[PDB]
């Protein structure tokens, strides 16, 4: 378990994304479990790689 969406992103190295989840509203782990490829394009993860990192990391949830 993580304590925050910001310490999850940080460590699976994608924490350069922690302010933009964070003004899109995705501040809980509740939705970012039902986040999908178009909510994290909307958000500005425009990397397919980064993308199917993050994807298959909230798989686990
Ligand atoms: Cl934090």
């Amino acid at each position: 378990a993580f304590g925050s969406v910001g310490e999850w992103l940080r460590a699976i190295k994608m924490g350069r994304y922690e302010e933009s989840f964070a003004a899109a509203g995705f501040g809980s782990f509740e939705l970012v479990s039902q986040i999908s490829a178009e909510d994290l394009l909307r958000i500005g993860v425009t990397l397919a790689g980064h993308q199917k990192k993050i994807l298959a990391s909230v798989q686990h949830m």
